[PDB]
């Protein structure tokens, strides 16, 4: 797959110039370094002015999705966040993340709580944990979910055990985003 | 494999995608409709209201992928012309057929198939993760979206996806699946 | 890795296959499959009378060839006894509670799970083909076999082959999934 | 996958001496040439006792199944057919290929008279055809199926054309099969 | 293997396209028909009316891939000509002769070769993935093309397409394939 | 996947041990002198008796094909060639190269002579060979199929000029074979 | 790499087999605990009264296998001799411990570990394939089967599973892991 | 899928423009030699002004840390640790080795002494070391996490045998780190 | 490992000198690139003297055509230079040069045989017929012929041969007209080194 | 590449006359398959004497500590034979013969020091804590002291020089016993041979 080119600069610079991050792949650990710089030069650049993150993630690894979610929360503007295709797993995290009010799905778009049996760490592979970590991390992921969408830390866990994908609607009454749009931004 | 333009270097896509020409020749991945998404959004930020062109010259794809495609461009305010230059299947067609009525566009010998020529399970392939209730979801997600932008019934797009044939251009415009048949820059007359 | 035994030389799964016990310790494919129906085809033709003892510790498996070996073990005029050591996950479970009622057993530690864990799109991997009424057609029959294996109905069937978790012995004898808990080579007591 | 051993050959060979023959892969030169390999065999030894076919094949190439279908037909002994998981293609082909009245399915069978994209020839990958010889091919292809099930050659091009997989009861109806047998061998 | 020429830079490729030049010298696949196909595009957004030059040096390809490039070339308003170097086989002579009439030219020592050697059956996937019907119908679109381009009868075609053998200049030109022979840029005008 | 018989050996070396060769495949340079070995055995074991040589093969090499020839010429027994699937390029050299009516082919074969690509020597796919060679080799590749077949030498290479299959009945009229059987009696 | 004895002949491994001698010397991995298991009902089938003797040589391993092995350990009648030669870690340890008391040995310059060493997401898969749930619920089953066979608290095991040390021969017997240091076949009447 | 920014250059120098060093990989030789360099080149461009160092590192080698903390050391001027994420051996020693009350980490960062496996000099996962050396390098790591921390190096032997992580406020009371922030205004 | 010299590498520069490098096995995308080369050298200047330099082990006579075909489709003067080796095809398109232009260094080898597994071409999947080999033999004979000067019968027979000449014998053969020793055109005479 | 010799290869009929050979680096694989042969040859006869043959260039601590006390754990004499070389583990399993049973040939080298990258083992994935290394190291020092007659301490500063020994400065090391030249159990002062 090639990466076209803008007026010299790839496609996703050109859009990190107007302020809006690509999350569209596995949250994995390099993903995320990438993501983190990329909010680290946005929020240098101009802190005050929103930031877009479109998410198209099938998963990816609880580490990788913290660090993003404390670098989001970490940041004192306002985040829209976008569900085009599918979020789920971490990428459910970080749409879930954004300002509240600011979250929007396309018509078509699936989400999902529901943890890759692999994504505990995911350093290399999925491997290098023990049991009090595996706790906490999962702990930690289970209040944020919960606080994100408004669900309590009981329902939040049972519907992570459970496989299946909400539809926009669906999620909108579960309090993972806020709008479900046809049309461009808030409108 | 890749020429270049300076006519502030770029490669020949990247011109293309100054000209607001979006290319997929290639089969619908996920890697594929990421940059394809951002392409169109870049399209949308430049300027909302002048056309967009894509060309469609893929064996097929994944429904996620193909989805997120759609819905990229049915979130677009300008009209989407959609050409098929070869062939287009399974989600080749439904983004050919995804155009803004009146600018669906093919050329005089391309192929146009609605059904999945095989592993007619989609799903982001890396790691496929998908199950009963997310396959009917997906697949119903299709066929409405198919009988929304071609004017047939669900019962009629589903019965005709199960079956593994091409149409021509003219099948492809009683179809519904396109428009007009053009033979040169000027939009030629349709159904010949 | 292979040990061989000769009280005429043979390795250890072909020894135990000589006191009629089929081993299935590995994600259930089409050629785990395949060795299994041909050991299973050849344990009927040397004696259709003796029982015949399957082991069980598969990770999860391909509906096609779980089918496959099911209809086999159906096929079978002696009684089947199935062992969960280990895991039984998937195939795994379904084909541990296929095993003749009150003759399927399961190790103390033991984990069964009737849940796909992930790429719930169960077919012939080497060419993935399959689709929309396909893929309803072998989860059906995934069902409705489970339900006339554990003695639940179809509904509770799929409601819970949705939620990915493990039972304990004891849960699985609840499930209807084995009947008893072996701590020894006399058939221990059950539910314990 | 290990192949156990028998009291010394492995367990295909012990079925052989059964007069079984096992086809649970996709059809290609090599399994044609074992399978016609066997085939003979199993005539030299004793051509007039019945020969066993268990199928177990998601498809294959029209060069080998007709290999195949040919050799079956070269036999004068009776051939059982018995379709265990799916039969596809050259697999249904072969299934159909028994000598009438003795071509099984088991209760959760499914056959599909459906051709892959890529099962014209398979010498290498698929590649080695002109027109001619497609259109020959497809033309012995279809009226083999049309001799063996009883349906017009009309009847199978067009549901040939059909991504459709049929169960036992609907194979015996189209003339596919025989008889459901959840019993061994004609119990 | 790749020179550049500053005239800030582009490879050598691109600056014969800045000539208005496309070089077709490998095995016409899908990849290289887009990339061929946005080069013509290119052109004509640069500048409809001005010729084009397409220097053919293929052994062959396959018909999605050659057909698209075709309908491309007859989508284009402007006169294409057409240059035979080394050898023109399969598609290559089918893009040959699609040249406009009386700019089809080939080098002394040019092959023509109508027949599509080594076997084929054309794939939209490199290793192809094609059912019987779409073959025919592509192989009776190239038979039907042929004919009109070189002027002989869609029986002669395909009688012609069965045979493995090279046709040198003068045989090229009685055949209606191409125009003229040119050692040294001696018609119309010299262009490239 | 190759399964033994009951004195333990593989189906191919049972199926010799009843004077049967396979060849289902490509005839390159080992598989001809794994075949010309099989036919020196069944010549030391019994030189009178008939041999059977089974060809499924889609083509090949001309110097594998030519050493094939010139053994099975070799030979002082007869060769009865069976033609199950396809015989193309050497396959069809060899399917004719057995004894005149003792050359079957199953009802659904397809044979041709043409070699579809690469009509070179093919060491092993890159090649070894110039241009009076080729000429040679080409010229004995005509002159062998004439005598098969009883076409002549011009019709011989205008034909192989053809990339086309020939039924059963089609390759008895052209010599390439004797007859189609459906059925092992029908066999001298 | 593999020696042979015809004592018509085995390898190695085999011979001491013959000897009801079963050797555990890699990372306890799905199919290194299905041979072992294979194994141990071979030696079941053979003779279910007559001692079993393991030598373990493992640096560590998977909890689903460890675990099966240890159940398999359970289910039999006749007594289990475990030997510690060089390093008994994570799933090593859990074997070692899972003799017959009394009969469980180590080497003078052994090391035993019941901590995991690299961090343990216990898996299914080679690499791992389970939930959160399911690894937490494996990890209490491996502490409670710890406790009962070394004779500490879980409280205690879970804090020493925690830390990653070796423990020498003698500190092993301190710790209920084993009972005896041999030097030269000193115990329980040197049976191998 | 590394992205640019407008005088082209990719995001990681352009954080670095801003004196921002990225660690989010393991601590390996060629890791090391990097983060040295870029260190270097901001001393030379102003040895005076302050460093970020963003660190999210699984762990690493004893070489590779050490070379590090050194030149960390070695500058002049103040150095901001943030832990984002993952902070675990050579990443936890890097992240106390900034300038004490500069040392930050994210309210779900994770923070280990311990080193999950190898504990070896690891010039690239193939060993090169001796007794006297591993011990040499095990004491200075344990003399500059105690040092950093304000931990006994008792403390720090016995806690480096133990794997298991630290929370954010954990690690303040521990010594590894000073304060954590929800917010880039919480910087001093 | 190819340095540049606002910027080219060091292939470019030579071509902005109008020199062509043909240093590798005269093969299938080789002869693309040369046959690019050849036709941007003539759409910027289609007088001015073009130089290509031949360090060449062999290539396939498809290749060697195109390109031969090309450098006669020229209107220019073509100086052709053997620098070390130039066999098969290499020596073809060294003799393609102009009359009076075709030079080789002093140690210069030269051999119209193709040495080890000669055919027409087309990389890796060969494609060749009975018909094509004898037209595309007859081809390159025929033009060799012509370019040495020599004729038909003893073209075919001395490219049956492995051997290697020097470059006198190849001025003596007519491959090539002059040896360029520590000058420029200054033949082996040594009247005017 | 393992002749045969009722058939077995080279080294099952070697271990038919109880020899076992050690001619590779000390693994985990090697040492596992090692002591297989040491218990097979103890439950067949454990009285007889075994003949081990060591060419190793070296290995893993952990690895030959295995060997090692399965050795010890022998009732039989152990007879050792350095042929070629003996490095780290293998002058480890060498010294460990029985005295007076330890022998080398006359050009065989043998070195204490653990060359290049020394570790306790464990392959591929290392597995070492700080604790572990000094505790395998105390194990390595006082096994080869107590097998040499050398002090723990002169045992860890000789390891921690690259150097060989002859078979003569092994003898006076306390390494092995008797240097056997063509002939069996005779020294090398050759008033044998």
């Amino acid at each position: 797959t090639l990466v076209p080119y803008v007026v010299a600069m790839d496609i996703y610079s050109r859009l990190l110039k107007d302020r809006i991050v690509m999350i569209g792949q596995e949250i994995t650990e390099p993903l995320a370094n990438t993501v983190i710089a990329q909010l680290l030069f946005l929020m240098s650049e101009d802190p005050t002015k929103d930031i877009q993150i479109f998410i198209n993630s099938p998963g990816g690894y609880i580490t990788a999705g913290l660090a993003i979610y404390d670098t989001i929360r970490f940041l004192g503007c306002d985040v829209n966040t976008y569900c085009i295709g599918q979020a789920a797993s971490m990428g459910a995290l970080l749409l879930s993340a954004g300002t509240k009010g600011k979250r929007y799905a396309l018509p078509h778009s699936r989400m999902m709580i529901h943890q890759p049996s692999g994504g505990i760490i995911g350093t290399s592979a999925d491997i290098q944990l023990q049991a009090a970590e595996i706790l906490t991390l999962k702990k930690h992921l289970s209040n944020i979910l919960a606080e994100c969408t408004g669900q309590s830390v009981e329902k939040i866990i049972e519907d992570s055990e459970r496989d299946f994908f909400m539809g926009a609607e669906e999620a909108i009454a579960y309090g993972l985003i806020d709008k479900v749009i046809s049309s461009a931004k808030e409108t």
